[PDB]
């Protein structure tokens, strides 16, 4: 698809608009002093505007513009360019490819409840590092691990913008134990993997430590309940949003 970028406002260009539709324009977007006309392909136009084919970049970039703050009491997730006039705790997460998922939200909310200032936290499957950052904002000391190294520079970049500095490390539970035990572990994964890690979870946490598990589809919540009960944990709390569930356990 091609874009015909013109300078001016819609109100301003309103005259020559009719001619763009004739020329077969199927879309028009006023974007910061410029009017963008969309065509399947370039045509001949006396408007002396510039042509350019639309790419993924442009989409994401456009997606980036429609992005709105996300509430997750006591936090608000924001784009480095967002402005918030509230009393909620700000989290700035560059929309990069590595915080609007229902599970992240349940995680944040649960973290605020189970995290105490001075707690050592393990963000298992840190991704953007958002939860990691959140824990520091609550006064905790955190470690973020992920088997995917691709995400680690972004996470650290994110921490930076949030004026906080968690420890980030490529790996999984095992990569983490040397920095434990921890007071709390927060894991946004999936029901079956939790079920398999249940036993290693209790070894990562000091007695009384907390385990916050999310990324759980409602229809698979039973697997975690059983895995955790058997791993010796005790249920503490349950939260859901859509088809997603978060389960809180105490060791
Ligand atoms: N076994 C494993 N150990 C560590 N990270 C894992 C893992 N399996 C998947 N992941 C990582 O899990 C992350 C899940 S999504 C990241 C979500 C973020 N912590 C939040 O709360 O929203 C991904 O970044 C993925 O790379």
């Amino acid at each position: 698809m091609w874009v015909y970028r013109l300078k001016g406002t819609l109100e301003a260009l309103d005259p020559i608009l009719p001619g763009l539709f004739d020329g077969g324009a199927r879309g028009l977007w006023e974007r910061e002093g410029e009017v963008w006309a969309f065509f399947p392909a370039p045509v001949d136009l006396p408007y002396e505007g510039v042509w350019e084919e639309v790419g993924d970049e442009d989409w994401l970039e456009a997606w980036r513009r429609d992005l709105k703050p996300a509430l997750a009491p006591p936090f608000v997730v924001l784009a480095p360019w967002h402005t918030w006039e509230g009393a909620e705790i700000p989290l700035v997460i560059e929309p990069g490819m590595a915080g609007h998922h229902e599970t992240t939200r349940l995680a944040l909310k649960a973290l605020a409840r189970h995290l105490r200032p001075g707690d050592k936290v393990l963000d298992l499957g840190t991704g953007s590092g958002v939860l990691a950052i959140a824990a520091e904002k609550l006064g905790g000391k955190a470690l973020g691990v992920d088997i995917d190294p691709m995400v680690l520079p972004q996470a650290e970049a994110n921490a930076k913008r949030n004026g906080v500095r968690p420890r980030f490390l490529e790996g999984s539970l095992e990569a983490a134990l040397p920095f434990g035990p921890f007071d709390l572990l927060v894991a946004n994964l999936y029901a079956e993997l939790h079920a398999a890690l249940a036993p290693r979870y209790r070894e990562a946490l000091v007695p009384g430590g907390r385990a916050l598990l999310t990324g759980i589809l409602k229809d698979r919540a039973p697997l975690v309940r059983e895995a955790m009960a058997g791993a010796g944990f005790r249920p503490l709390e349950e939260a859901a949003e859509g088809e997603w569930v978060l389960l809180a356990y105490g060791r």
